[PDB]
């Protein structure tokens, strides 16, 4: 049979071209009907005798008798279609294929050219090698190794999907759905330019997409994540599988709290600042970088400091030879040189494989699914991959978290099928989608061997009701707090002769009142006898030093400003911070190192003395300083930091520990940015706030409303990122005492 010759064409390639060909060459014959549907696979072992193949066979039959599989007849009047072959699509478009919907797939590209790796988590690792992994690459997960090229795992699983009759139209651009005519009629999709019949007629009720980060389906609205400017390089070298090369050991990368040891040496080594560096020896080492504008401004990498991120990646911007010198003297200086020469790698497109992208901002999909019904015909939608959770790259956590939405929109789309209504299906998958985002080898189970579609042995406990239906009906389409502060006050009055509160500020700069909010935070801070025994001036001096020794709250208005009492707001956010302490368990006016005044929205009290936030640098590193870390000198009155004042279960804790130091480096450049763009809207708000300080009360009221909103989240977030540090102190101090161990 020229048609089983072509076959064993097919099945021994390696290049995609091959499989195009070998396709193409069985759609122009007539031997057995290519990919005609799900039938051919049960055909398709009988006419085979190759021993060697039995393994295949074996792993497939494993897989195609689960009770869950249904045997086949799951959702056989149902038809579908999968946008996006990457691995999350093509999991998809397999997973969907078994249990026997008819599948088909689509493609701009048409050639294996992506060569960077992928991370893969352990259950990743257990279910792709379930597909019988072994065939297609001999080297897969060889011992400890657990990272595959995009390009490698892209082939081995569209030769397992086109084993199992899979029908695709590469050369095809999604970009649309085409509505229904009329009553019974479902819907039709757009593609370009021209697609042939069999599919350009193909019509389907089932729509499943994972075109990517880059491409989102049309009923979605979309959320940014963004942080402070970061920009990093992706780099590739072709390696001679060399022995020297292979004793290399892999440095599983670098994080600015991780590696502050590697920092420094590469420093003294060279003087290069970066911000992250990962190394991976597959086939084609791979250098995955973030680094510092200015730094990277210091060899001229960029020409003109352009803020926006794209246009920053922009070629023409973009010096390209100082990035390759960059590139390799990253390398050569992370790998300590025992790499000795070193090659650039020849990509596709005929040059070294460098690049310069993003490391900042993430698309983010408040809603992961959406059932559309018209003319009597329900259309269900769902996302799968990078289009639904586009993550930050090097994390790793792309493929893993792609396949497990590849697993949700399986299960949720066959209970679909089976008649039952919008509400029920769409709140399941919410509720999946509720957990997607803290999806971890940790919150999963601690055995791997059992796994499948069943959301019950994938989330334990899941409290799969967490929305109602009432809440989907949008998903569903077819055709003064300063009152209330001040009465809290009062409650903190009873009883108290000399003390007649009528507003927020008056009642206050007798001084005495402070004491007794001292003495009813907590009792028996001081005798009763004392009470008339201080000084105004002395008397808010007390209160501030016995709060910060208490409870240590940050003071936000100095005792001159008291007793002067011209600039109440101050005041009202100090007595904000104990009207948001007991909500549950009791329920120079200038700058010098800003050269400004301390506007309230940056304005800060530095141990007894007033300078702004963003002031508050070491000259050195030109860090935020947190206690613990730093110690000032009275010399000049500059702000310096301390330095800065002039075995599987191994690998397993060592691949924990890193992943925990970027998560958390991560959630202080969020905090930042959202830091930033706060104080910015309360500047703006501001501006009026003290020059139009005659609104209406009512305006008034809601301006002071909003201010204390804003300033109590400040207050709660603070505390949480002042723990985090503190995690981050002792992470280090244990790390301390490894290093002493
Ligand atoms: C250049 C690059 C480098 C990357 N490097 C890394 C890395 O080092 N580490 C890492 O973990 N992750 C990396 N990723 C992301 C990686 O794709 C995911 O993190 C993970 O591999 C999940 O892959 P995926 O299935 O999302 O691929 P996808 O993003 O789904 O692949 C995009 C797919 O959508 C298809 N598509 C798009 N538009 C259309 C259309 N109109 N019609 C038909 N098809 C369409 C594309 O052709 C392609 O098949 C990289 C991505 C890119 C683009
Ligand atoms: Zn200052
Ligand atoms: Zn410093």
């Amino acid at each position: 049979n020229p048609a089983h010759a072509h076959f064993e064409s097919f099945l021994q390639a390696q290049l995609c071209q091959d499989v195009l060909s070998s396709f193409q060459e069985l759609c122009g014959a007539l031997g057995l009907e290519p990919g005609g549907g799900l039938p051919q696979y049960h055909k398709i072992k009988d006419q085979l005798n190759y021993w060697s193949a039995k393994s295949l066979w074996t792993k497939l039959d494993k897989r195609a008798g689960q009770p869950v599989y249904q045997q086949g007849r799951a959702c056989t009047s149902t038809k579908c279609l999968v946008v996006g072959a990457g691995p999350c699509g093509l999991r998809v478009a397999v997973e969907l294929a078994l249990l026997g919907a008819r599948v088909v797939l689509v493609e701009k590209r048409t050639k294996f050219s992506r060569h960077n790796v992928l991370h893969l988590w352990p259950f990743t690792i257990h279910d792709l090698r379930a597909l019988g992994a072994k065939k297609f690459y001999g080297r897969f997960c060889t011992g400890t190794l657990d990272h595959i090229s995009i390009r490698q795992l892209q082939l081995l699983l569209l030769k397992v999907a086109l084993l199992l009759g899979v029908e695709i139209h590469w050369g095809v651009t999604f970009t649309g759905l085409q509505p229904p005519p009329r009553k019974g009629s479902g819907w039709r999709a757009q593609l370009q330019p021209n697609p042939p019949a069999q599919l350009a007629n193909y019509e389907f009720d089932v729509l499943i997409s994972a075109a990517g980060g880059k491409f989102v389906p049309e009923g979605f609205k979309v959320r940014e994540m963004r942080g402070k400017l970061a920009i990093g390089i992706t780099a590739n070298f072709v390696n001679g599988r060399t022995v020297e090369e292979t004793q290399v050991p892999e440095i599983s990368g670098v994080a600015r709290i991780y590696n502050q040891s590697f920092f420094q040496s590469l420093l003294k080594a060279t003087g290069i600042d970066l911000e992250n560096i990962v190394y991976y020896k597959d086939d084609t080492h791979y250098f995955v970088m973030t680094a510092k504008k200015q730094c990277l401004l210091r060899l001229g990498v960029l020409r003109q400091d352009w803020p926006d991120t794209n246009r920053l990646l922009g070629s023409a911007n973009v010096v390209p030879e100082a990035l390759q010198r960059f590139t390799r003297a990253a390398a050569d200086f992370a790998t300590h040189g025992k790499l000795g020469k070193l090659e650039f790698a020849q990509d596709a497109h005929g040059q070294p494989d460098v690049s310069a992208f993003d490391f900042t901002s993430m698309m983010r999909a408040e809603s992961s699914a959406r059932v559309q019904e018209k003319h009597g015909a329900r259309l269900l939608l769902g996302l799968v991959g990078d289009c639904l959770v586009e993550p930050f790259w090097p994390l790793g956590t792309g493929v893993a978290r792609g396949f497990l939405a590849a697993f949700d929109a399986a299960w949720m789309v066959k209970r679909w099928a089976e008649g039952a209504e919008s509400l029920e299906v769409l709140a399941e998958r919410e509720s999946l989608y509720q957990l997607l985002s803290q999806t971890s080898p940790e919150n999963m189970h601690r055995n791997v061997a059992q796994y499948g579609l069943d959301p019950a042995t994938r989330y334990p406990n899941l409290n799969l009701r967490a929305v109602t239906p009432n809440q989907v009906r949008d998903l569903y389409d077819v055709l003064g707090t300063q009152e209330e502060l001040l009465r809290w006050c009062q409650e903190q009055t009873a009883g108290y002769p000399g003390v007649h509160v009528s507003d927020l500020s008056s009642s206050w700069a007798d001084g005495l009142a402070l004491c007794a909010l001292v003495y009813r935070l907590q009792p028996g801070l001081l005798e009763p006898s004392e009470l008339q025994g201080l000084g105004a001036l002395e008397a808010t001096a007390w209160a501030l030093k016995v709060a910060e020794n208490e409870l240590g709250i940050t003071p936000v208005v100095s005792a001159q400003a008291v007793v002067a009492g011209s600039d109440p707001l101050g005041l009202i956010a100090y007595l904000s911070h104990f009207h948001s302490a007991f909500k549950s368990m009791a329920h120079g006016d200038l700058c010098a190192l800003c050269g400004e005044h301390l506007y309230v929205l940056e304005r800060l009290c530095v141990n007894g003395h007033f300078f702004h936030r963003s002031c508050f640098r070491c000259h050195t590193c030109e860090a935020t300083l947190w206690p613990g870390g730093y110690e000032q000198h009275p010399g000049d009155g500059h702000f310096y930091c301390l330095q800065h004042l002039p075995l599987r279960r191994a690998k397993e804790e060592e691949m924990k520990r890193f992943c925990k130091a970027q998560t958390i480096q991560r959630r202080l450049n969020e905090i930042e940015a959202a830091l930033r763009e706060l104080e910015a809207e309360g500047v703006k708000l501001e501006l009026a706030l003290r020059r139009q300080s005659s609104s209406p009360e009512q305006q008034k009221k809601l301006w002071v409303g909003q201010l204390l909103q804003l300033v109590d989240k400040k207050n709660s977030l603070v505390a949480e990122e002042a723990e985090l540090m503190i995690t981050v102190q002792e992470l280090n101090l244990e790390e301390k005492q490894w290093q002493l161990d």
